[PDB]
């Protein structure tokens, strides 16, 4: 009976690692582990934002269907659904140890009692931050201008109790508690580990390490000041590249330091490992005021987070269990987060409800070296009102056609990818009979989506966003 | 209850969608500019400057003239076989110095009209330019890569199509930037009076089709990808279902042009020149970055020190480009100005520079910047105005941008206020306050308005019996 690690970063581009084409950054630990493991070239979140793409890939299901469509408001009633079931649940049922530790921002907050936490997702230990973002108190509440100070994470729970203003960076302070839960490991049961890691999400916190070892792409500004605090960024000069680099060898550094663990406590052989991103970068295209001085790569894909072209849901996928898959097989077979669960299944012996509808198939068949035999589409949805330049809310990929649907049913766009990697020659009023194939087929699968068995189950249907 | 019953010279070098972070002097990280950071060192550069419109024709129209674009019939792309060209009344810069009596001359991008052959359009001759080698398109074509039978392609490009005069030319043997730099050194050199010359060079570099020699790739190797370097010269047409390229090319032609930028100047230096000419390096939008919208923007690499949006777009990103001006020591070197200045300036302030009279029957938008390099502040009786008409974009592009001191306010294509922002307090464009200032917003759709009329109502296009025609041709 296999142990299970998922890695999730957070806003990791599809170009942000060396192994993934990037030119600049140092990332050795995720490099080795896709040489020692299957590296999916074509893997994509199920949605170009954080909290939808968590929560499609736990629980292998659209995440339109589980109730969260975008970003989960702070005091309102979205999370989770009530009866929805994770792959901790799953596995906790079959007498796994489970832990998450880090970013979990499934539910409005930590607080709220009329709302799914960490352990009723079936995590029976969690040291958790439920909001989308670190924070550090002691920066925010600071009264003078401008804000010095590396960023340590404050309001994290440990098993639903507060606890004291880290004195690590939210990176270290992840992989340390991952580590000493190892350590301190009770018996000789199997385990499932969800390091859900907040880099390199904004605010970036970076020791000086990796930051020197980037120190030719900061700008002079960024020189002369760099503790500047995020928060004070909106009226000063540009910082450059190499924080944001920094934070990415950071994350990798500890990455690392969980795998070294899984390694030297004999498991290697005994353990599933994924590593993954939830959605495509911010890159230099910054929207919002805390999206400053950040430069996520999507290797030349267009759109990044929030969108639904190639670079906002196509990200990084490994995964590595001992010797018992290729290693250093590459693999371009479409893929996406709700295959996982349907794939651990099969791969970790439990059998999945029967209650209830899942989207993705076992990616068993792709780690054989054989062929996927996809009965469905690759669907993917964002609910982002309000937006500068307004995002679209579908998105469905059919062998090498892809059609991207506006906020109103309409199919905006429609490309070939295998002619058209980046998205640029439209092909709506070109391909009528492609264009009415791939409409057919959205509507069905829309329909199948809205008409959820489950999320009627708990007296719930699809409401669209009409906060921000 | 109620219901009871001796005259200096002038060279103008216009770069082609240069960012204002693709060089080294603008803070870019890892490009070599040698060429350009020294004109800085040695000229008055400007961080606060500004292009007359996000896209090439009418920020050159702009510049030219000294005019916002519009006012002069154009108002976004040209496209082939239609009637959209400067308006037959305009002048230019050129024409103003002809009379003045200088030996006038243009090498590289025109793309002020329809195409070369159009007699029923102004001409580079028409526009003041007794001397041309003109690109009347927008971007180079290499007729021997678009006419090739194999798929994918694989060479180098090299100009066809360019004109001597009015009249054709052989392909080039030199890529463009070479083709161009040529041309102008042996100008120069075959040039018999002592006449006082106005050069407009216009760098085709850095548009695409990117072209640059081994010497500047190998330059950039460890921005290579690795399909890159297995296909270095696969042609741009090819390239839509190709791996990417990284951003080395790019990187590569900005180099490139720095080394053409330096040819000229050094040219004009050697010639014993460098006292008595003003130079003005500027570019004329902001750059095609990592944010692809078209298939041949694909594998560039455009920086905009952060600033938000880019070529096509109203955001700082799109309109704040480079611009550096030097004449002999003749003004304060290295010194560096963040007064905000824009293309439309450059007429009334060459005209005092120079010592020529502006014409008296025509609206000019911008103010002479003579103030800024003698090192006083400048006060503006009038917003800096930009605008750009570009309908059936996938996000939709706004048409009308205005600056009042630290405000800034954008205008959608329904006549209607989308953005304010504060630049002071909001570098990057992310705090709109919009229904949050509301003395600010009647002031600023207020003075917008009037522009707009203004513009809308101009003279000069009157007098040659036009009306301002709203885009819609792709
Ligand atoms: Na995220
Ligand atoms: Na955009
Ligand atoms: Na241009």
């Amino acid at each position: 009976q296999p142990n299970l690690v998922i890695i999730m970063a957070d806003d990791l581009g599809y170009g942000d690692l060396a192994t993934y084409g990037h030119q600049i950054v140092k990332t050795p630990n995720i490099d080795r582990l896709a040489q020692e493991g299957v590296k999916f070239t074509d893997y994509y979140a199920p949605a170009p934002l954080s909290s939808p793409s968590r929560a499609g890939l736990l629980t292998g299901r659209m995440p339109f269907r589980t109730g969260i469509r975008s970003w989960i408001p702070s005091g309102k009633d979205v999370a989770l659904g009530r009866n929805e079931l994770t792959i901790a649940n799953l596995l906790k049922a079959q007498g796994y140890d489970t832990a998450m530790m880090g970013k979990l921002h499934l539910n409005a907050g930590g607080d709220r009692t009329d709302q799914p936490q960490a352990q009723d997702m079936g995590f029976d230990y969690s040291l958790a931050n439920t909001a989308g973002f670190v924070t550090d108190a002691t920066l925010d509440n600071a009264k003078e201008r401008p804000r010095y100070g590396m960023v340590y994470p404050t309001g994290w729970l440990r098993n639903g109790q507060p606890t004291p203003r880290a004195d690590k960076m939210s990176g270290e302070y992840v992989s340390s508690e991952v580590v000493n839960w190892l350590d301190n490991k009770k018996d000789s049961k199997p385990f499932f580990l969800y390091v859900a890691f907040t880099e390199v999400h904004s605010p970036l916190a970076s020791p000086k390490k990796y930051l020197d070892m980037y120190s030719q792409y900061m700008s002079a500004y960024q020189k002369q000041h760099p503790d500047l605090f995020y928060g004070d960024w909106a009226d000063k000069p540009w910082r450059g590249v190499g924080e944001y680099y920094a934070n990415i060898s950071y994350l990798d550094a500890q990455v690392g330091k969980v795998l070294d663990k899984i390694k030297a406590m004999g498991e290697e052989d005994n353990t599933i490992v994924i590593f993954t991103s939830d959605n495509g970068p911010v890159t230099r295209e910054a929207r919002k005021v805390y999206e400053l001085n950040l430069a996520g790569e999507t290797d030349g894909l267009r759109g990044r987070k929030d969108n639904l072209w190639e670079g906002g849901i196509r990200v990084p996928a490994i995964i590595k269990y001992g010797k018992h898959l290729p290693q250093g097989m590459v693999s371009d077979t479409p893929v996406y987060g709700l295959d996982w669960m349907p794939t651990l299944a099969k791969m970790m012996n439990f059998k999945l409800p029967t209650d209830r509808t899942f989207d993705g198939e076992s990616l068993v068949p792709v780690l054989e070296q054989k062929a996927l035999k996809r009965e469905k589409p690759l669907i993917f949805g964002i609910d982002m009102p309000f937006q500068d330049d307004p995002t679209d809310e579908w998105a469905i990929r059919d062998g090498d056609w892809k059609m991207i649907i506006d906020r109103n049913n309409k199919p905006k766009y429609l490309y070939n990818l295998k002619s058209d990697r980046y998205e640029t020659l439209n092909l709506i009023g070109k391909k009528p009979d492609i264009e009415k194939q791939m409409y057919g087929k959205f509507l069905k699968y829309k329909t199948d989506i809205d008409n959820d068995s489950l999320m009627k189950a708990r007296g719930d249907k699809p409401e669209a966003v009409t906060w921000g």
